[PDB]
């Protein structure tokens, strides 16, 4: 592995919804063929799952900029404000 091509975010977010997919998971078979599966699992993910889902987003909330600062770097500065050659970077940076 080198450092080019593309990179994600989505994929790269298993550590921080280690504990939360877990959550859904282990939700998930409880919440096996239930009425409104998701409704079922959307509770199941308030018994403990609050927290690991924040987590996740972190991560993604982490990872966007990770990426910008990565991948980007001169189409991004310091200090911005939602700047045009940035969402044109990271949108094609950042995949």
């Amino acid at each position: 592995i080198s450092e080019f091509a593309p990179v994600d975010c989505k994929g790269q977010c298993t550590t921080p919804c280690e504990p939360l997919t877990a959550c859904k998971e282990k939700c998930a078979e409880s919440c096996e063929t239930s009425a409104d599966k998701k409704t079922c699992r959307r509770n199941c993910k308030k018994a403990d799952c609050e927290p690991q889902d924040k987590v996740c987003d972190a991560c993604r909330m982490k990872c966007h900029k990770a990426c910008r600062a990565a991948n980007c770097a001169s189409e991004c500065p310091k200090h911005e404000h939602k700047s045009d050659t940035c969402r044109a970077c990271m949108k094609t940076n950042c995949k």
